[PDB]
């Protein structure tokens, strides 16, 4: 994989999909100057560093090869910088599972859980601390198939750097470890706690987290030990794995090959781990 220089005229945008603090996403269609072929892409318009930065950042962003991460395949910088990405027709994870929460089975979540782990992975191999794991940033390629992608908060550790120090950035609260939330810290380990949030997040076909509790209370309720509840499709042993990924020691936390392992022996019998109702 590698990072393409676009042409204004290179791609169209054909409507809004999403927008938030970081920018737009439209979908598109690119069509690389004389290949003829139409590609259905995602258009993300970032909402001013030199181009040289922004096209080193994006050419390590382009790099990033993984079936469960979203790739980018192109960039175009003008008075904006647009990136040019992977369509996932399907939209959020989160709202995908909301909608269909009546027709989604074990095997479905199961799977997912596997797929997310496997992109997270990847990124503990790349370097890169998330930062921002949640069901709203996991989109979907097909009802099979899931990819993680990332809104600008994603960091790369150098080599001797064991963890990123956080500045002045706002952050997704209820989805962050405890030391992340008390001391701006974040390691692969505080992806693993994020994790954790987004499985509950599915596995309750998309709640609320912490629901109608003040973000600003969050880290008061975590040092009394308390955690988000066990899911009514959730046996027990799914439950646990969750409370694996929320305990206070970040070392102590599985790591993500590990959930790789187990997940995906749960997925291998399914309806022996989650408990649904016409499953099947
Ligand atoms: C629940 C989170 C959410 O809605 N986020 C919006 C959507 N989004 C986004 N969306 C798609 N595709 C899509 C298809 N149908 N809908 C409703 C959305 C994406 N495909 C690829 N990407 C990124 C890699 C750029 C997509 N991002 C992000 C946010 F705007």
């Amino acid at each position: 994989a590698l990072l393409r220089i676009l042409k204004e005229t290179e791609f169209k945008k054909i409507k809004v999909l999403g927008s938030g603090a970081f920018g737009t996403v439209y979908k598109g269609l690119w069509i690389p100057e004389g290949e003829k072929v139409k590609i259905p892409v995602a258009i993300k318009e970032l909402r001013p560093k030199a181009n040289k930065e922004i096209l080193d950042e994006a050419y390590v962003m382009a790099s990033v090869d993984n079936p469960h991460v979203c790739r980018l395949l192109g960039i175009c910088l003008t008075s904006t910088v647009q990136l040019i990405m992977q369509l996932m027709p399907f939209g959020c994870l989160l709202d995908y599972v909301r909608e269909h929460k009546d027709n989604i089975g074990s095997q479905y979540l199961l799977n997912w859980c596997v797929q997310i782990a496997k992109g997270m992975n990847y990124l503990e191999d790349r370097r890169l601390v998330h930062r921002d794991l949640a069901a709203r940033n996991v989109l979907v390629k097909t009802p099979q198939h899931v990819k993680i992608t990332d809104f600008g908060r994603a960091k790369l550790l150098g080599a001797e750097e064991k963890e990123y120090h956080a500045e002045g950035g706002k952050v997704p609260i209820k989805w962050m470890a405890l030391e992340s939330i008390l001391h701006r810290i974040y390691t692969h380990q505080s992806d693993v706690w994020s994790y954790g949030v987004t499985v509950w997040e599915l596995m309750t076909f998309g709640s609320k987290p912490y629901d109608g509790i003040p973000a600003s209370e969050i880290s008061s309720i975590l040092e009394k030990g308390e955690r988000l509840p066990q899911p009514p499709i959730c046996t027990i042993d799914v439950y646990m794995i969750m409370r694996k990924c929320w305990m206070i020691d970040a070392d102590s936390r599985p790591k993500f090959r590990e959930l790789i392992i187990e997940f995906s022996k749960m997925a291998r019998d399914p309806q022996r781990y989650l408990v649904i109702q016409g499953d099947e």
